């Protein structure tokens, strides 16, 4: 048999699939470096499917530190431990249990996990490649080197640094952190000269969030070109957006594409829905693939899952927004299984343990029996039909209801879940920590699923305290 | 700090106290040799309070072996692994986590745990002493040697072996297994000569239950004198029974008594209630102590908790029924904490880790603010007011209700729990796998608590399908 070590923490392939998928085929062992990062339902899936579990004991100081929260937007809690230490912890756990492989669904641990794998002679992302995938400046340089759509980009520390960039890069302009997630601090520029009395506010805002002491950024911000979208050169119907993600496996340095996902449009920069698989035509998908191939091999990644965001630009130029050496979040990975029957968690484990003896698809998965959409509603969506006032520093919610007749064609609601009756929702916090409803749709016609979603976003009834 | 390894399985100090008590003061690590022995609520308390958990992985063959039952009467499941193997497993886990101590609440693991502790140089029961406490014949010989009430006793294998015993020991006569728990096969003899066409039925019945492959019995049965009780030489009021248990800690070979428990009377040989602490007078308790001191030092036990059952015989002779080198079961250990504020789980851990530097009471705990009673109702109790027919191979239950006005004096019901509406109860199974209700009473007058219990057993309303 084979023993897989999982560094268990937030994001990526969700726990409700990951542990069962892994334990089906492997002896699963869990390391939990951040016990506070672990929801109650998460802990329960860890304990249920792992033959062994270790938590970093330094975290527990009283009995109440043994409490599991119901939900965690982000680990807003100091992890004051340098990278070399994390690596050591991982190596130690892997040796204690004779791990044949190490994976993680959490970005924060990708770098250190690569280092341990190399030291242990196990398959991994590759030490340098993981560095590249974790510093945005290094990720950019590598992409340019790899020959995918190349754009201007400067490291940014001060405002004195901000001037030289704004002047060079121009409008539209993106400035964002080198190391963080959930699009925090990621700032847009359509006005030309307010940027300054607006860079100095988002310079501070990065000093309230928390990451571990183990993610190296050689400069705090990057500035680079905003990738302009051109919806009409790509999609043939309304309902999607001008970006996509594609999911893949890297095996032995080679990129294997699995599935591309369509999106419904964002709100600000918060994502709303992921549709499995894309309706995009085969030529378009071939360009998307080709670009993710170059990007990811361009990082040097060896053995890992990938999640790559690509902006659909004019002339069908695919523009690399970002790639990570871990599974997509939300429900994308489960939905790939439901549609095609392929379990990408298992597939990656087969790669970590057996290399190209794993059964990797030859090209994107095809012959989808139907489309599955992973969708979320947010407060903004309702404020986007009036339901919320613009002074309303909070609101409380009793029910969210989907009237009948919104579904187009054979679309169908598979599941739906609303936030708890009496739920306190402060409306001066980011929306991507603020999903107040969640639904899945199935259907054999993509444009209608997509349209059915627009309709739910429009007409779903909130009942709440104004 | 200090790392305690718990071999987690059934019985003893119940999980709802043990893990929280241990984790309060120690870094707790759990080994689970029998994952099937672990209820859902148990697993959840393990994962919540342990900094590390290992399960014996050989048990998992499909995904469904990862299911936790709600309740487990007994681990009716083959554990085909010889003692030397268990020992090895325990030693390996203790080394993997640098355990400073090992404990268990489950009798089946006492012998092997002593061996590992000795090999590891950690405090324990003592290898021979644990053997003595686990083979009933060896426990008897040791008690006789120790000078506590001595009685006739022969090893029994066949019926040819049964003849020589019955003739020597006489009526009343007890014959029971050397190695099992919950009073299975424990058989009474008031008739003189039916015993034979009744020994040959209870010879077979031991071959349906299961124990691990790691408990040595050099003869399958023992026969010995039934210890006759004489209630009236001990208690001054009605309501108790003619046996007691006493709870203690062995530290460095010396017995430290903690608390004696009264009982309400049994049904068959199933226990009904445990009252913390005994109302027995100080001379009576001094005899009880003195007898448990000799018994337990007589076993040679070094470092462990003890639970010792003593029969209250005529002339105030305390008769040793049995002693185990682990905590009492049911809720006796929690109730000791509630009454006196002493946490005996912690106290034992302090002994395992620090020896007589622990804070051991000097004599039984006194100054009880009040009595707490841990009580259970069974089917028989209701069949003991008609509620069940004598053909009724099963019954289903909707509610069990305590009418008002049954409580005497300032007695009070603290908690009460009935079996689930629609619960299937086969009435050709042992009653001590069959608790269908559970209550706790508090009160400052013992005789009334005891009497309040009799009244609940009498008059509690069942509503069920006849
Ligand atoms: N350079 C860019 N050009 C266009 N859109 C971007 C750019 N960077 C970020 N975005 C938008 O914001 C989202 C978050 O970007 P990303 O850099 O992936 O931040 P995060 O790490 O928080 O996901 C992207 O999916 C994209 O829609
Ligand atoms: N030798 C005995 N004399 C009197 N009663 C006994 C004897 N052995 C067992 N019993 C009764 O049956 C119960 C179970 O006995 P024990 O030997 O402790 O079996 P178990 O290991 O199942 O608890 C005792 O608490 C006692 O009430
Ligand atoms: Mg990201
Ligand atoms: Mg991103
Ligand atoms: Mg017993
Ligand atoms: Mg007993």
């Amino acid at each position: 048999s084979k023993t897989v070590l999982v560094i268990a923490d937030l994001g990526g392939c969700p726990p409700h699939m990951f542990y069962k998928s892994a334990a089906e085929k492997y002896n699963l062992v869990s390391f939990i470096p951040r016990p506070f990062a672990i929801t109650a339902s998460h802990a329960a899936l860890i304990e249920k499917y792992s033959v062994a579990v270790i938590k970093d004991k330094d975290y527990f100081k009283s009995l109440a530190d043994f409490e599991h929260p119901d939900s965690i937007y982000w680990a807003h809690e100091d992890h004051n431990k340098p990278e070399e230490e994390v690596v050591e912890q991982i190596v130690k756990v892997a040796e204690m249990f004779g791990a044949d492989a190490i994976t993680t669904n959490n970005e924060l641990f990708i770098a250190p996990m690569a280092k341990a794998c190399e030291r242990l002679g196990l398959r991994g992302a590759g030490v340098q490649a993981a560095e590249n995938a974790r510093d945005k400046n290094k990720m950019r340089d590598a992409f340019n080197k790899a020959g995918v759509k190349s754009i201007k980009n400067k490291r940014v520390t001060t405002l004195e640094d901000f001037r030289a960039a704004l002047e060079e890069i121009g409008t539209p302009l993106i400035l964002k952190p080198t190391y963080l997630a959930s699009s925090i601090g990621v700032t847009l520029i359509t006005d030309t000269e307010t940027a300054e009395d607006e860079f100095n506010r988002v310079n501070d805002y990065l000093k309230s969030i928390n990451v571990p002491k183990a993610v190296t950024f050689e400069a705090p911000f990057i500035a680079e070109e905003f990738l302009q979208g051109e919806y009409g050169d790509w999609y043939q119907t309304e309902g999607y957006s001008d970006y996509i993600s594609i999911e893949g496996i890297m095996a032995d340095g080679e990129y294997f594409p699995i599935a591309i996902h369509d999106k419904t449009p964002q709100i600000g920069f918060t994502e709303t829905s992921h549709i499995t698989p894309s309706i995009l035509d085969e030529e378009a998908k071939k360009k998307i693939v080709e670009a993710a191939k170059k990007a990811n091999e361009g990082l040097g990644l060896q053995n890992c899952a990938t999640h790559t965001e690509i902006k659909l630009m004019k002339n069908r130029e695919p523009g690399l927004i970002e790639s990570a050496a871990r599974f997509a979040g939300a429900n994308m990975i489960p939905n790939i299984k439901k549609v095609f029957g392929l379990d990408m968690a298992q597939l990656l484990l087969d790669v970590l343990c057996f290399g190209k003896d794993a059964d990797l698809p030859d090209g994107l998965l095809d012959q989808e029996p139907y489309y599955v959409a992973d969708c979320h509603l947010y407060p903004q969506h309702f404020k986007q039909n009036g339901q919320i006032p613009e002074t309303a520093e909070d609101l409380v919610i009793e029910a969210i209801d989907i009237p009948d007749g919104l579904l187009k064609g054979d679309t169908e609601i598979v599941s739906f879940s609303a936030a708890a009756p009496g739920t306190s929702v402060d409306l001066t916090l980011f929306e991507a920590f603020n999903s107040i409803a969640a639904f899945e749709l199935k259907g054999s016609n993509s444009q209608d699923v997509a349209e059915s979603i627009r309709q739910i976003q429009q007409h779903a009834k909130l009942t709440a305290k104004y």
